[PDB]
């Protein structure tokens, strides 16, 4: 491990949906919540042994907080991952979230061509009890330039969301940490633990599920914090490839 070439720093974004609902429409209160729960994921991430020995140590760090205070405003046909209105169905309370995390990267194409990650958090209650949505796992960790013929410019697909709104409510910082950590484990290159993988998807008596379960842990059980060695062979190998582009030294 380079441990000059160790840290996947992000720009992290709060809409205007995140600084009303979550940050109660002040700054700090909407900073402190997530350089408290990128940090919560960072020890996570440091932990694992992706090899199962000296392989760990890498993690994630905020290098810019962007906070959007109020709504995009729009032109009559025009479209933006931060404006008031829910697409495609601007009757329900949030975007359809494929479309929203596409939305995202077009926006924010500049700034995520010079970070390891760009992450979305919002407020916005997904369809079908859906959390959040992550690129890798093409895409994931490092701009990966992908040419959109909608937009006529390249997008980069090393970006991810988070909402911490669920079926009406808040959900509790215990569940939003295990959404952002199971989002930025598909960027880091992890697809989902499969059932028939019992290592990689325990009983209840043997600890529960791994974090990258397709569905969502809720971090009462041991297994449901940690990576499943399925997700770490898969990680493992992104890392000892994608470091050396473009990780940093941890500040
Ligand atoms: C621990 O947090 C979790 C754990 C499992 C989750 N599953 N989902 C839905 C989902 C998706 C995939 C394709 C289309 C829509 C949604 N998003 C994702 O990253 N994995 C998916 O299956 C969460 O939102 C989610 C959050
Ligand atoms: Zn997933």
């Amino acid at each position: 491990p380079d441990p000059m070439k160790n840290t996947c720093k992000l720009l992290v974004v709060a809409d205007h949906r995140f600084y009303r609902y979550m940050g109660r429409g002040e700054e700090s209160t909407t900073t402190n919540y997530l350089i408290e729960l990128i940090d919560r994921v960072d020890d996570i991430y440091r932990n694992t042994a992706w090899d199962n020995a000296g392989f760990k140590g890498y993690g994630i760090q905020i290098e810019q907080i962007r906070i959007l205070k109020s709504p995009q405003e729009v032109k009559p046909g025009e479209k933006h991952y931060n404006m008031a209105k829910s697409y495609p169905n601007e009757e329900k309370d949030a975007w359809d979230v494929k479309m929203l995390l596409e939305q995202f990267s077009f926006d924010i194409a500049e700034e995520a061509s010079k970070v390891c990650l760009a992450h979305l958090f919002t407020y916005q209650d997904f369809d079908m009890g859906t959390l959040g949505l992550a690129y890798g796992g093409h895409g994931g960790v490092c701009p990966k330039a992908y040419y959109s013929p909608v937009g006529k410019k390249n997008i980069y697909l090393n970006s991810g969301l988070t909402s911490t709104k669920n079926y009406g409510k808040t959900i509790l910082t215990k569940e939003a940490d295990l959404v952002t950590t199971h989002e930025l484990g598909h960027n880091f290159g992890a697809e989902h633990d499969p059932d028939g993988l019992a290592e990689c998807a325990p009983n209840e008596d043997q600890g529960g599920k791994y974090v990258m379960y397709p569905i969502a842990v809720s971090g009462d059980h041991e297994n449901n914090k940690m990576f499943s060695q399925c997700s770490k062979q898969s990680i493992y190998k992104t890392i000892e490839s994608k470091a050396q582009e473009c990780f940093q030294e941890r500040s």
